[PDB]
């Protein structure tokens, strides 16, 4: 509300509750990642694992920004969560390639609201963000680069043993 | 590599590279610093040891630097490191003199470059500057002029006493 | 200085110094090898710390040299430290052959400044050169020499599976 | 006796007896240091315990010559033990300029019996010296030389109160 | 002696000591295949182990027979120990064959002298086999037969690959 509210612009409110959006949506495909490498004709628990836990990652984060709206005194808007682009993610090696590409979205997300907090000179926003999140998404994304060029050395002509020995050797189970 | 590189510019990638050299010079300088004070001929056991541990100090930053280039996929270029500017450092008083200084020019290159990232927008330079060297800059630039005051309170017409009981009663033995 | 020294050459203390900027040099060379395994289009931890834990190594040993001028009354004198051979290193089997090139040539070197002590018969020199560098040599030649064998049986013809593997089930992670 | 005695000299034995007599002979002259700081008109605490400390491990260094002795199958020969060479040791600074001259001493005495046992081809000889005396004494050396420096730069215009200082705040009590 | 020699065999005394005689061939055999192992252009540690723990074993075996021997009053007689019968011993699959040759002629060594015992009708004899011996080296040769299988099954189009990662994922480093 009014009574607390001060330095927090109407555009800023409104791009935090976009990257709410963002980052349920970006939970819930990491939600259908991991189930389908659940599945017994996939069944690679050490991906399944790890996609699990991205989108207890991307779930926590919606609630980090839901917490600053209303510490500021914005007010939360939900919008329709819109399903994952995908029912079957094919290979781990597209998994992880739809995986970086999804953190690279969120990311421009993160710099543009930064750039939007900056213009609007908004520190408390700018260091929010610095805090929780820009370097907790480079870190992940380091992370998925490292993990794609590991799978990519793997294929070799034996993909289903390089798939096998990465989420054995690699991934946690 | 490009599979990760986002919102990281050339410009700053190399200006990181030659501040990684910087902070590798400024560790081969507190190592020469260290052991002209192990000499027997100089013997001031406390005063190797702050320097030392600088030595070390500079060198973790240049590692932190290091890893932050590959975690943004940027690319480490190492460069020859050139000898320190002296052989023999002269008294206490003229270490923590050439000491401050050389901790000067590293503090006003990582403003350039937190200035550098400000004007790319890049918001995770500019955050790890703040969080893990610019501060670290500030507090030892005050912990230097502290000394350099105590010493030169020391010199008085007895510099031989005043310079040993310095390293007696404030540095570490 | 001339108040402790005795028995100790010129020709030593100026072939200590050299051998100090040998082992910077090495170590510098080994931070190198260690970032570019940490690149994201590498991504080998256990070849990264492999690497990173030789730089400490070589780190450790120029102080050690130190100390022991110091110890003799010699004078350290630093140079330039050259920047590493390469900037991009290939891979596993490529670094590997270069780090046994690289402790070849120090150890060289270390034989050559035991047949100048040997010489000068300066038999402090040399039973300091036995017991911290002689035996260390060998043993980690050794090693290497074990992990090129490793390496080399692991190319077969799936030469991303083999520099996987040996990473994962042979170095430290 | 000759049921054990193999590859040792009668050169080496007559050698590590004068050895044997050169290290009761330190002993002795640090028992006469040591309590003349004890002395009431003298009273240095810190320099009495230095000296007694010398004087024991002087002791111990003859005790170690005469059990390798008989380790080879020589026999210890005894002679007169001369009295040290000062009744009275003047000040600090004096006692430990006298100190460095008795360990330079020892010193050589010790690379005499090396280059000995190098010439007749004894090295269990030359490795026992290395062992056990030639690094112990180039660190005493190097910590008498350090002591020295910072006496020196104590005397300044003040030398009741720099040797006070010395005596309380680098040595031991 | 006599003394106390009962019920116990020239032909079994002589027996026995010719499997003694076996016995330390086998921990010879087997303390050269586990130095080959270790040789740096072989490098199978996993191998190096298994092997070098037979040498043991063997020299084991043979010291109880001597034990057995004097506490049934035989007089043990040693003759030449042969060298074994290769100085390099192939690949882990070589070696493993190799190997099981050596055990299953030990074994039919061990099923000989237990036929004597039972003719001479010597009980003891033939308890002390079952008891020591028999079980053992069955259990021995099924081993090595179950690692042969996994070694054959490794080789594929891959012999080097395969080598490695028995080496690693069955044998113990
Ligand atoms: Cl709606
Ligand atoms: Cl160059
Ligand atoms: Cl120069
Ligand atoms: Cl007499
Ligand atoms: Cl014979
Ligand atoms: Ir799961
Ligand atoms: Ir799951
Ligand atoms: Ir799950
Ligand atoms: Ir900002
Ligand atoms: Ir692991
Ligand atoms: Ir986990
Ligand atoms: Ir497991
Ligand atoms: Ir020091
Ligand atoms: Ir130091
Ligand atoms: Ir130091
Ligand atoms: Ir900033
Ligand atoms: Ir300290
Ligand atoms: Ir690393
Ligand atoms: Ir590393
Ligand atoms: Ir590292
Ligand atoms: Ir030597
Ligand atoms: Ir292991
Ligand atoms: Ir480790
Ligand atoms: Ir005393
Ligand atoms: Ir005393
Ligand atoms: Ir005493
Ligand atoms: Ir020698
Ligand atoms: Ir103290
Ligand atoms: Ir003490
Ligand atoms: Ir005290
Ligand atoms: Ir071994
Ligand atoms: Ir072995
Ligand atoms: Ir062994
Ligand atoms: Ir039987
Ligand atoms: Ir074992």
């Amino acid at each position: 509300s009014s009574q607390i509210r001060q330095n927090y612009s109407t555009e800023v409110e409104a791009a935090v509750n976009r990257l709410v959006n963002l980052y349920l949506r970006a939970s819930y495909t990491y939600l259908s990642l991991g189930f389908y490498f659940d599945r017994d004709d996939v069944a690679l628990e050490g991906v399944c694992h790890f996609f699990h836990e991205l989108a207890e990652e991307k779930r926590e984060g919606a609630e980090r920004l839901l917490k600053m709206q209303n510490q500021r005194g914005g007010r939360a808007l939900f919008q329709d969560l819109q399903k994952p682009s995908q029912d079957e993610w094919g290979t781990t090696l597209d998994a992880m390639k739809a995986a970086i590409v999804l953190e690279k979205s969120l990311n421009q997300a993160l710099l543009d609201l930064h750039a939007l907090g900056s213009a609007q000179a908004d520190p408390h926003l700018c260091d929010f963000l610095e805090s929780h999140f820009l370097d907790e998404e480079v870190k992940l994304i380091k992370k998925m680069g490292d993990h794609l060029t590991n799978i990519q050395r793997l294929v070799g002509s034996q993909a289903g043993l390089g798939e096998y020995l990465f989420e054995r050797l690699t991934l946690k189970h």
